């Protein structure tokens, strides 16, 4: 966790982003759909100045690719963003995520000066829900039949935290 | 008495005139604009993009009544976010429910969407009641989601499924 | 004054902007590029049409007379700040409009754009103007020494600011 | 300490620039456009190579160790002014290089570039830095209230300046 | 004299510029490219519209008659210097407007552009013009031998200059 | 001096040009555009590759040490004139090369390029250099008052010239 | 002849150029590229707008009738020479304009553009035109054998020249 | 003599071309643009690669030593004429290879390009070269007065030509 | 019949060209690319305007009636040859223009363009046309078997030629 | 029918093509999907040199827009194409179609020298089927549940004619 | 023992090598190619186009076994044309049926297609019997559809529905 | 001969094509553009890579020696015709390969590309070659008079053709 680092995504990381798709569902890049890696590469150069989405690669002390932190739908009048996080499967079950959630929130709130961060979790992933609740996220919606995961439509939490809570919880 | 038509370049004026009678930032494919020239340039930029669709609401005499928008259209999960704008002069005439109906009809028989949701300010409880009466149900109470008119404001997220509407 | 409005700037407004910048007799700037001719202005307008670093609004009255311009420049969306300027057309000065325009700029800045801090520069040798901005809620945070070359000599300007917390609640 | 030289920044130095922003934990900007990734930086570098609004110099010693960076930005060539900042790589700090680099910045600014004024921003909460810039001839012309969002809160900065007249007599 | 204004040059004024060349019968230049046809002048104007090394102004009277042209060229913002040239249209020559235009150029150069030095060239075989410039505060700094090929032969020109400190603080 | 050769400047020589520009430690220009970054110089070079208003020669000895640079600028092919400058690397200043190079430059300007006149600028505060130029045939035609901001002050420069006819009918 | 004015060729004049080219009914060229279509001429014109190797003047009277065309081509600014041609519209041939225009052309070449030499070509089978040129100061320097395929056969042309010095020291 | 071949010029031969200029000390041209540096030569080569108004050939021996250069320029396919120029590298001068190269140029010009007339210029103060060309079948058609500025003065050149019918059917 | 002139084809003449292909009921081609629509033709025209492989001339009378078209294609400038064809608008046929236009084609080909050979293709089943080209000096050099697919079947064409030597003595 | 004419489609016709979509289903342009007219205009310039599809506008004596003839999937090694035809609804029921079928076949077989033309007709449009059978088209497939017309999946005939049949039927 | 992988630029060689061991014209997004350079250029041209998709068939050791192609993919009607190519060295080993299965599986559970059809030359009755045995049924006998090896040849069109396969 | 193959032409084959066109000593053409240098060839290759008007095949033997080239040019896909040429490398001539290459070209033309008619040009002054093509099924349809300038004089060529109906059934 002291071992872990965040780093802005670069071209050389696209291979890894594409492997993490393999683990599942579709992937998107600035909300443009892609399947193949050559597609992804083309989409990457196209949106390199686009500020609506930010990605960081997570590595350990020996430069292992651990996972991915994403902020999307960044809107700077509303000062909000959606947060996703993806851990390589050979690196889940080792605690790393809470640390990463903090790093991401810290960045959103101490550097981007965003006001709000929200996310979606599967209702039927009650561990993940509760994990976000522990980091300070509150439920604000139970989205009915939202996403088509594993052969049926499923409900998802949408959960949020605000900047004042993250930054002044301890005052 | 009321039609929907695919929007085209000639309608941009109308759209720009609606954005002004509302006095908040407007978006085109999630990009903000203020001037007509800004809109024109974004219209051209997003001509081939499916993430949003818009229909001009006219009457049998070609008066411009309002606008129907599907944004965040998701073709895998078969959902979209719906908005309506009615021109100031046609507000409070009884067109809103008819347009809601036409739009769900199109969305659920022609676009074959599974879900349609929307956002309504918490501070507009009458819009909220109207959408409840059209069959929408609350699925979220988004806290301080949107900075509107000088402070952050809550919105209800309201939805309807295809299975409900097609009964 | 109630019937004064702000409208986002359009290509057809550029003649007016050029004419305003003409009895001002200092160099004027579009997105930090100096210009003098309408033709260069028009070209800068087309080139920076999607740049969010500056925003401009034409002030009109009830029968659409062109009263003036509001500019926000140096907009930074992390610090949530912007510099601002007002230019009233010379034939509409001294009719009391200024205070209302200042209000409407602040109103846009703080109620639509969600900025935190607006600041401006006023010539030290225009104490009446300074006193005007003080009345609308601005406070001096800087007295910039020989900042601008104006009329053949370097001049001091007061830098004056107001926060969103103050204008709103 | 004459051991230390400036040289104009060029493409091989963008790794260093990137590595320096990594430590600092704020948004960094190339010609007012924000960037995070090396790739964003590289593309920005190529785009603005003909742009004279900002100028940068890498700092090296005898053995060409990469000590730090001098940045002039907001260069205006009618008013003859520029904002400056100075970044020393963490591992070369508190060796008393700052003063020397400040002098080189000023010397370039005033005997090569022919500017009239240089200004900078120093955190109010860093009175040591404020005091260093004072020993080097800078004088405080403002106290900018809640100017920057840094480390989770809005912060005041001193604005400090020196004129070409003072530096050269 | 009194009611003569400087306006930045526009695309519609290129015809005027062109007629002024035509009437004058030496090779002309735009951003150091020689041109003869209007169409080349137009293309050059478009190409160099953001180039700040040259600036041109059109002179008008109250009735909007086109009177003359002021150019600054070779403008350098480190040495803060420029070459200045002025042309009055044939039919407006000999009404003594030149002093008024020279003052406008100097004032723009020194109050709006904040330059340090403005210089110009005058043909040695035009001693009136030399004396005219001397009255307006220019001083000789060179006599440039066979500098220009003009009307079948190389001619000498005076080079003449004035400093911002002099234009601006003479009277202080 | 026998052994001093001129050749046309090339992309490989820009690093040399850049390093010379640094030692002089005044702002330098390519086709009247100022540069400081090697990368900007390089992009100025490509962009102006077909521009004939300036022409530049690297000076080499028999062992291909880089001695200096000869430039003509402001070349005008109607009036047939050009401005000439010469920079010798610091480590070869004072060895006697300068007259030889001036001569090579005059030679090229007047027997190849067919110019009529070549003028240069010399700091008024370097009178030994002014005399050097007089000894090679140049004449003072101007004393340009506060023409260049160089090392923190505006400086006067002699303008000095020679004509084709004089160089050829020697 | 008082009343004959030169002005620089413009886009509006190309229709005139095209119609002249037709009457002569030989293949004609723009910057050494052959054209026949007005549209190709027009696209050759835009493309070569900044090319100084050819320069062209329309000739007008006091009433702005189009009299003819003066061209210089093959302009070389090192050697200071150019090839000169002149076409008079058929309906103004034989009125006495030609000497006046040759003179205007020599005047421009030698007192404005500072060329050293101007040469032209005349069909060997038009000896009255060859004499006309001799009367204006031109001298034969070549008799070019089967140089041009014109009207179904290779034809000989005189090459004729005048120098700046002779035109000026008249 | 016998084992000398013509090969179309390639990008790798530009260095050779360039060294040949360097050694020769007059201004050189590529598609009528003057160049001095290799880098400009390279850019011009790229720009004009489909231009058929000029064609160049490199001369090699059996060991692939670079011997010389043949250019045809001003090629016109209606008059069917071209200007021809030949350059032998300093170190291969005086081995009498010139006749062999001139024959190759004439043969290409007249058998592969099907031109009608090839002409060239020779300095009047090089009467050997004139006589050399005359032996190879060229005839004088002009003595061009002060045509070229070369080594500090204008020089006269012979212009010299040969026709396809003569090269090809002399012997018939 | 000297009344008739050639002039080089240009953009205003593309309606006429298009209207002429409409009658003929075969594929028509611009520089070997097939086209059907005016828009395809226009775009093709612009693309190939600098291409010297084909040349076209519109034919007009005294009153500038649009009589027809002369087309040289496959122009090769080493071998000095070209394929030619001639199209007279339906309403101007059988007035004895063909011969005159054939002569103009040849005259251009051989006294302006300096070609060595001209050839054309005539349908075997049009022995009248074959005979016209014979009266004008053409001689048959081939009988191309099933060369073209026209009106639903493969057809033989005569290939007919004349040389510059013959035309000019 | 003597009154009718075929004419290669041009830019000015795109308005009409777009109105004929109104009558229904999706439309495509060189097998790129389009909805809006501004989309169609952009797609039109893009494929203007593309030879795989040919369209003709049908007009009457007074320039009325009657309908549309399309050849798509034109392949010139196999020498085949798919044929569609669309009549404006205010102009159906007037016989015009058989004439148009002939004009299209004539063009395919006398000018393009194609070998085969095929088409699809709804199985549940037995009149249209029989209409094509009368023009010389033979069934070669009954495509099961092929296209989703009016709320269920429907069967379609694929029918063909060859060049030798069209051209030599009478020999 | 056998995988499917999305095709990428590195696979072009393999594809080009398969096209050669077949000796008929090959197509990429309906455009013909012969050379590798031609293919490369078409690959780049169609990177963003959904009308076709291809999967490289590898084994657990990374040997290249063959290719699975969906072309004429129709996202409205939810159909596609399917082809398989097996590298010459792996023909007649019993991989074909497994690959058919994998491809229908992907098409009908992951791509959620309604229909998959194919073409098989009439003169290859054993391929026809093989596809019948995998569940495909004839829906057409396309007459002289394809010019292959010097004459026009008939093909069967054979199909399977999602409803059949998912029992 | 059985072990001779055709392979579609690749960029790396261009050296071979250039070398073949070199001991031929007549002007050679890529898509009707003349060329002489490899560099121009390479550039023409890139430019016409998607043009279907010409197709080329390299002939190799069992151990991939480069034997020769087959070209189809002037391909028209409505008339279904093409012109063809064969060039065997000088070190592989007179080894009996020609007849097989001719067969394989025809085979491609008629069994893969579905052309109707292939034709070629053969110098009248190469009667052995004419006799060769006659043996593979070609028939004279034209004797083209002074078609090509070759070796300093105009030359006759036989045009010789074969139909798909003849090669196949
Ligand atoms: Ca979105
Ligand atoms: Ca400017
Ligand atoms: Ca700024
Ligand atoms: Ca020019
Ligand atoms: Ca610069
Ligand atoms: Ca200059
Ligand atoms: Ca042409
Ligand atoms: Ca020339
Ligand atoms: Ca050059
Ligand atoms: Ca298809
Ligand atoms: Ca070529
Ligand atoms: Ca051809």
């Amino acid at each position: 966790n002291s071992q872990l680092t965040l780093r802005a995504l670069e071209r050389g990381d696209l291979r890894f982003i594409h492997n993490l798709n393999n683990n599942r569902i579709m992937s998107y890049w600035f909300e443009e759909p892609y399947e193949s890696f050559d597609e992804l590469e083309e989409l990457y150069n196209k949106h390199i100045h686009d500020n609506a989405e930010r990605r960081f690669v997570v590595e350990d002390a020996q430069k292992n690719l651990i996972g991915l932190v994403e902020l999307i739908e960044i809107n700077y009048i509303h000062r909000s963003a959606e947060f996703q996080i993806i851990i390589a499967p050979e690196h889940q079950g080792k605690g790393f995520a809470r640390t990463l959630i903090n790093r991401a929130l810290d960045y959103s709130f101490t550097i981007l000066n965003l006001h709000k961060i929200y996310l979606h979790v599967a209702v039927e992933n009650p561990k993940a829900v509760h994990l976000y609740e522990e980091c300070g996220f509150v439920e604000e919606g139970h989205l009915v039949e939202e996403f088509f995961i594993n052969g049926r439509y499923q409900d998802v939490k949408r959960m949020y935290i605000l900047q004042s809570k993250y930054l002044n919880r301890s005052e």
